[PDB]
């Protein structure tokens, strides 16, 4: 039975409104109601992952995960296995996998972070679940953020607190935060970004969704700005949206938008708004597509309708060569010729690299770099051809082309890392120099570049 090089993956998140849901969910797992949906001749094929995210569940874990199993083995006949649970308050993430694959799941991580403090401690953050699929590593994200059309601000800042302390995935990647660990990384939620448009303008807004106009709409959505902007998800995607805004919705129709302001919103106005949303980051060249992306219109015991998100994504086979794993295997090799970092820094710290890869027996340091002062008042570090020769584990091409290099650039005087990227070794040719590219994050915000070349010898 041989190893997938694809598998389908599931994402769901709703905000459920402390409400238990209605008796049938099955049209939120097929993707089904508006937007990007799914083809009707697929509905009993299973995807290979599902991963559940719910915010304001007021479910127990047995409950909901009872509720999830009967719904998939009622479209798909299957009895699917629970990978992770993980639950902070009423913040919830499931991930259920086909029965076949609990031999290909391992080193299954979770964990939580709670955003703010006094005030704003208590009901808000992010749960979250990774695991190795066979070769490749897999991240899901679902947050809770901070609520009101006033706070993208704090919703921006809950971001970066989530991605700093969120303590998934390999722990020996030590500079690197969860937007670098994972081959696929998955981040949903109630992330609570709203129209920004005037109160005035509510029936107005009512009337473009009624005409499935929204242009007007998505041209004020404050997640689409603030990521234009560079304020929040760096380097992240998200599918076209195509759906009626998610929320606030008056509970069992879907008729109404209830957006006036009242004693239980805080006498706070909730224009209608795409609250609920799936983004994902995969590594550089890797395979992956949304194949949906839209909101369930049969699901009304919420002030949210659920939204689903699938995805194709490439995984890899767990190698095994008569060298590595536990040995290198001489006839591979990965040099770097003419890099440079580019700095945002004011520092003057001499700075040095680290190479991580699990094409790698363990991570590599180079030698520091030599500072020069650019042109426009920046930093530029240059290692010229003294950045060490990597030695990977496999040389076969058919593993190594597959692989990938984190780069952390780290001050010398403190250790600690300016900045982290990404390189694929998916290369156009081997024994032949070839420009290498990678933004610089930290904390999840851009701090430099780093650019080259790469030479990457193999077996073949
Ligand atoms: C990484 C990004 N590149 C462009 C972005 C903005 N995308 C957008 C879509 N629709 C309506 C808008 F106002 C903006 S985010």
């Amino acid at each position: 039975q041989p190893e997938p090089d694809m598998i389908t993956i599931f994402i769901g998140t709703w905000n459920m409104g402390n409400a238990p849901p209605p008796k049938k969910i099955t049209s939120w797992f097929l993707s089904k109601g508006q937007g990007k949906t799914r083809d009707d001749s697929a509905d009993y094929i299973p995807h290979d992952i599902y991963v559940i995210g719910t915010q304001e569940d007021p479910l127990s874990e047995k409950e909901w995960l009872e509720i999830l199993k009967h719904s998939l083995q009622e479209i798909t006949s299957v009895t699917f296995k629970t990978v992770a649970i993980h639950t902070l308050w009423n913040i919830r993430i499931v991930v259920l996998a086909k029965p076949e694959h609990e031999n290909r799941i391992s080193h299954i991580c979770t964990d939580n972070v709670k955003t703010g403090i006094a005030n704003t401690l208590g009901n808000k953050g992010a749960v979250g679940v990774s695991f190795m699929f066979n070769g490749t590593s897999l991240g899901f994200v679902n947050s809770h953020l901070t609520s009101g059309s006033e706070k993208k601000l704090r919703r921006n800042q809950n971001y970066m607190n989530i991605l700093r302390f969120l303590a998934l995935g390999d722990k020996k990647l030590s500079p690197f935060n969860i937007t670098h660990r994972f081959t696929h990384l998955f981040w949903f939620g109630d992330l609570n970004y709203r129209v920004d448009l005037p109160t005035w303008e509510a029936e107005t807004i009512i009337q473009k969704i009624k005409q499935q106009q929204y242009a007007d709409l998505l041209s004020h959505d404050q997640l689409l700005t603030e990521r234009r902007e560079q304020k929040v998800f760096l380097h992240f995607e998200e599918e076209e949206i195509t759906f009626a805004p998610t929320y606030r919705f008056e509970r069992l129709t879907r008729d109404k938008y209830a957006y006036t302001k009242q004693k239980a919103t805080g006498m706070k106005y909730n224009l209608p708004s795409w609250c609920d949303r799936v983004l994902w980051k995969s590594y550089p060249l890797v395979h992956v597509v949304c194949q949906s992306y839209g909101s369930t219109s049969d699901i009304m015991t919420s002030d949210h309708s659920p939204v689903f998100a699938t995805f194709e994504a490439g995984v890899t086979s767990q190698f095994v060569s008569k060298n590595g794993p536990g040995t290198v295997d001489s006839q591979g090799q990965i040099e770097f010729l003419r890099c440079y970092a580019t700095l945002k820094t004011k520092s003057q710290t001499k700075f040095y690299l680290e190479f991580h890869s699990s094409c790698l027996e363990s991570f590599v340091k180079s030698q520091e770099g030599e500072n020069e002062e650019g042109s426009e008042g920046e930093l530029v570090v240059k290692f010229g051809e003294t950045l060490p020769k990597l030695k990977p584990i496999i040389s076969d091409p058919e593993y190594l082309l597959d692989q990938h290099i984190l780069i952390s650039i780290k001050s010398s005087d403190s250790d600690e890392s300016y900045g982290e990227g990404c390189i694929a070794l998916r290369l156009e040719a081997t024994e032949t120099q070839l420009p290498i590219y990678t933004p610089l994050t930290h904390h999840g915000e851009l701090t430099g570049h780093f650019q080259g070349e790469i030479k990457l010898q193999t077996s073949q």
